[PDB]
């Protein structure tokens, strides 16, 4: 017979029970740990992503009080030269009070490598890059925990994320490498097929609760890594246990994010294209993709799009009673829904002719 | 591992099985209480939204036997005006014989205030309001419960509704704090984005259920407030517990309520929109405590529903839809209805069969779209 | 804390398990029983409303081996009129199914409503086979009455009376003496009762429900109301219904009431809830229970039957069940899921072709 | 009233990565197409009159797999077929290095029959087909056991399928009769309405399971016949326990299927219909049908189809850590998943520009 291990839920799926409350949104506070030895100041990191995060994406990131991760879909030489502007790049302090900077005042940033490269590592290293971001398909395999003991054999005192992983004994065989974070998501990204290409996959909410479980046993925070639609799926994914939530598709019809605005019979877009998409492409992985390349409209700045984010965070601590992201996760129950308790949650029955700045 | 509580059910997810009846529809009673001391001749009330309830709904649902919540995105001197207006509106006896009615013969009404808000509650008792509406994004707060305790120090007689809450936990908290009733809804409302943009609320039929449960123990009625889609939905609302129900989205299209007719590609409407909406918020009477850099982050969406005429003539078919209900568990009145309720748990295929399938409806029937 | 007392499963949640067969479906037998002491010669009745049954869909459902039940919103002389009209009918090589009373005159129902006694001295009187007592809510003091002052006052006529969809209904019923229970309330194509009400049982567990209960009496069951396919008759007797009732399915026929009417090219009947506005201009301005809507024109109504009926057969084939009794002791049922249903229907094809049993 | 299970398909279910030390392009997806007949990938076109006539059965073997030829057509153009995919086979060898052939170098191939088609059989047979796919909308019933052991009386030595089936009790009756293969699948497929114009079946996963684990106890391999829509479902199928899989509409589009291309709004299409449907069929079964008539989209050459499937399948199995199929069975956990799951698991919250060659909404 076949082994069904579990039921799995994902965002959609669970609501928050609100709480007894005496702190209001505008005073929680949402600072959180990235990896065991960095600290940000608001819990968003920009996806590793050709259509998301290069230098000025990173450099409003870690200026608001997250990160950005430089893709590493560019030659070695290239994301030097974007992580180089983003540590190069510090008025500002009374605008930006929130910034996330190192121990020398400079921005921090992070980028993406693979499995195998070194000579990105130390290039990356060379340019002061403050946490590496081994990402894979499959981060639970020989080739990313191999890659994993050379980096720190060669950097030990180099934060390392690694992913992307799905189970507890993806967990639990990271972090015995040693890493510094895992990031977890098998398919929820808004532009992944990996799910239906292969099969494979945990829904988001399930695989953070067992990854949070199994990592916390060694310190190691997790990286909530993709479906995330809206700023109650923020919340939700931190209340899981989740220490910091990576997000693609709410970022890339952004100012900062790369590509040229265009129009489209009258309104305006930018791509946004899975890194398995076959345009994308031109270890693990004619091509057989496991991503899509598409549109999503235009936005306007990312600072905007993140204000309206963490509000929503502030707002669903506020109604939990939480005073911060670690009280926040101590106080937190959740309830089962279902499609029509769904439905009821959307707007329903009224025609929208106001476009909501957080709602679409 | 995370904790989950429970599976919660909301309207659409559940069906009244018929009873034995005697008793006609239209021979039930739907009196109830909406307060501790303050009896409703039928069951609904009109929600406290600058689209739905100024003076005019709140005359027309108390002239049939409900009540109207003035809502408070206007100044202190326009809402006692509001008020003043419900209370000075009196062949009508005739006409409208489950009018509810005050011991001087004056049609009832009840004015929406927010936290720390004593001034606005001050003058809300000098017009004459019969029922002060604490309102909150989150009545499980601190803030709600100083309030509570604030106006029941300075005015021990005047009836007091809180909410919005969602849990046994806040129920026990706003009845042990001295409220004369509870308001129920976190997130369902048509136009609310609550549960979307804050990841938080519980599914309306649930959180009914296990707030009756608490309140029940110290004799406070439960207003149902958020999330009625059709006159079905008023009765498995009241059949679970609730003593009333509070309406937005179904009266907003009325004559009664504020804001003009517009015509769309030849169609007529009227405009609703959340309280926590930009455009509810952007005007400068609405003071926000849970919710209150620069730009706001609401919680509800501007929208538009269908002319519908008058609110008698929704109500009419509001009412008929819990008198069938009632007659068909066998029901002679609410606390009947209560007892006697038993309901089952369908599935989608279920709901769809429910609704009209496999037809295309060519005629506009009164109460279903 | 509410009581739930069941989750309820209507047809589009549940599928019949293939089962090992030696019959082929073009040899089951089809005969059952409409009451305790009337057979049909197959299992369908059509509904007793104003846009599908009057004597021309009863002559042919009789013909074909079920019954039509002549609707009541008519004065009395007409409901004579048209159950006349059917027991005069009678063509034997044709309909070689034909069900025909003792003196070889095709059967017909007629509906009534609570205290309508009148309407049933008459209807006795033009030789009706059986009185439908109709009602949105059978589980009643007004029906239960009803049924007794009938059999009080004719203890040989045959009386169905509904609606119900719990057990406790089905005792009721059977202990006042009617002769079977139709079960449905709220699955109708054209019905808002579980809307407008809040109140209806999923039509699969309801009879299931009622099925088991009705049995006792040795009453059999009408399913009635919310069939969309051939197969949701083969569940719903499969479950334990003896009989089922149709009324979207065969509105849009030439014989039901109503002119064919054209709308951009395509035809169409009228299709009415009779608790709609149109069909009311005892238990009910008017508050309705159901809509007024078209369907569309699909022919005759042997034509529609010979697919409903070759669908039953098949079902009962893949079952491998000789006739309709031996189907229900057969009979096991999977729960399924959406994405079940989904992949049940036709998927990622777009059809180009009508088919005679699928849309 | 008697619910044996709630019965989950692929939709319902995804499959857990594991530890991994295989990548996708390494695996082995060699598997048994009956107790005695292997293929070089699990792949099985579909006996179905828009889907395989000699042309898509030489590709399918060419690839690894195999094509069974459809009976809707007399017995002397069902030989033609046959011996036109044996009689189909230097530099091939270089460019179809995976083919499934023969004890002698020729390309394997199925042909159908149906009940008591002795004749057809005898006529197979002698043209050489490799197997025959006894093939009823009921393979659970007398008639099909009753050929069965005919076949098998009279050519003991030839290989036999026999379908469809979705119980394990009709695969235990098969079995026990002697079949080679039984193919699962009462319902399932795009184009059929048996679950709906009659009110049976079993959905597609939990009835694999279910007969995997009663025909493994005789060592019979199961075909999961219908339902797929993704490479990811082909995955599914075979982690819980299939053997080979039968597809249909994924390769109705091709340029090898029966039938020619036809433009309609711009954009080019081949027909599709099951062969219970009207159109098809102008023992078991006016005709009422048990399929409908439609088109799918043209998708180019069976190759690159195939390439994207069993690229969906590779990359299934390095997830899970499997380096061959009975790998990826032993390996295979699923978790069961909700609507909103599925709906996170396809394409969300953005419009897709350009096509996937192998993702369609
Ligand atoms: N392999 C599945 N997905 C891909 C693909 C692809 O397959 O082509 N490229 C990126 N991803 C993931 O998607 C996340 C963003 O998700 P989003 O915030 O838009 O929902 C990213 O952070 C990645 O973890
Ligand atoms: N925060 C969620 N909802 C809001 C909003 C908003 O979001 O901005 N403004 C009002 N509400 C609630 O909605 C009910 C009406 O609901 P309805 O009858 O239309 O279903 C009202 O009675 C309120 O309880
Ligand atoms: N009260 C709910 N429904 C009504 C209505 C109405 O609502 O106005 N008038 C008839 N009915 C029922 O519906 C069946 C047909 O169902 P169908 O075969 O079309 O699915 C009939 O046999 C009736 O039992
Ligand atoms: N009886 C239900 N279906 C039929 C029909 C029909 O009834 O008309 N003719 C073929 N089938 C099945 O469909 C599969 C293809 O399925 P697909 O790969 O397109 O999903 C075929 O392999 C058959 O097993
Ligand atoms: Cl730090
Ligand atoms: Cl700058
Ligand atoms: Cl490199
Ligand atoms: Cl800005
Ligand atoms: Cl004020
Ligand atoms: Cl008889
Ligand atoms: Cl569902
Ligand atoms: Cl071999
Ligand atoms: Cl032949
Ligand atoms: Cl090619
Ligand atoms: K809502
Ligand atoms: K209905
Ligand atoms: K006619
Ligand atoms: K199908
Ligand atoms: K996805």
């Amino acid at each position: 017979a076949m082994k069904i291990v579990k039921r799995a839920l994902t965002f959609e799926d669970v609501l928050l029970r609100p709480g007894y409350s005496e702190v209001l949104p505008k005073e929680v506070k949402i600072h959180t740990k990235l990896t065991k030895n960095i600290t940000l100041n608001m819990p968003l990191i920009s996806a590793a992503m050709d259509t998301v995060t290069e230098h000025r994406a990173a450099i409003m990131m870690a200026r608001l009080g997250g990160l950005g991760v430089i893709h590493k879909n560019m030659d070695i030489a290239s994301q030097v030269r974007e992580v180089k502007r983003v540590k190069k790049s510090e008025k500002k302090r009374k605008e930006y009070p929130d910034a996330n900077k190192d121990n020398f005042g400079r921005l921090r940033v992070g980028a993406a490598i693979g499995v195998g490269q070194m000579d990105r590592v130390d290039a990356l290293v060379e340019a002061g890059v403050d946490v590496v971001v081994l990402d894979s398909a499959h981060g639970h395999s020989k080739g990313i925990i191999d890659t994993v003991k050379a980096i720190k054999a060669k950097y030990p005192n180099l934060d390392l994320i690694a992913g992307n992983i799905a189970t507890a004994a993806a967990a639990k065989a990271l972090c015995e490498a040693g890493v510094d974070a895992v990031k977890v998501g098998i398919g929820p990204g808004s532009i992944c097929t990996t799910r239906i290409v292969s099969g494979v996959g945990v829904p988001q909410i399930s695989a953070i609760d067992e990854c949070v479980e199994e990592a916390n046993k060694f310190g190691v925070p997790v990286i909530a890594d993709g479906g995330i639609k809206y700023s109650g799926d923020i919340a939700k994914a931190l209340a899981v246990g989740a220490s910091s939530v990576m997000i693609g598709s709410l970022l890339a019809g952004t100012d900062e994010s790369p590509g040229e605005l265009f129009t489209y019979q009258g309104r305006q877009y930018k791509s946004y294209r899975g890194m398995g998409s076959l345009g994308a492409m031109q270890y693990f992985q004619k091509l057989v993709p496991e991503g899509i390349e598409g549109r999503v409209p235009y936005v306007g700045s990312i600072r905007s799009v993140v204000h309206q984010l963490l509000g929503g965070l502030r707002s669903s601590m506020g109604y939990v009673g939480a005073k911060d992201i670690e009280d926040f996760q101590k106080r937190a129950e959740f309830v089962e829904i279902t499609t029509a308790g769904l439905k009821e949650s959307h707007v329903h029955d009224v025609t929208i002719t106001h476009e909501a700045p957080n709602y679409k």
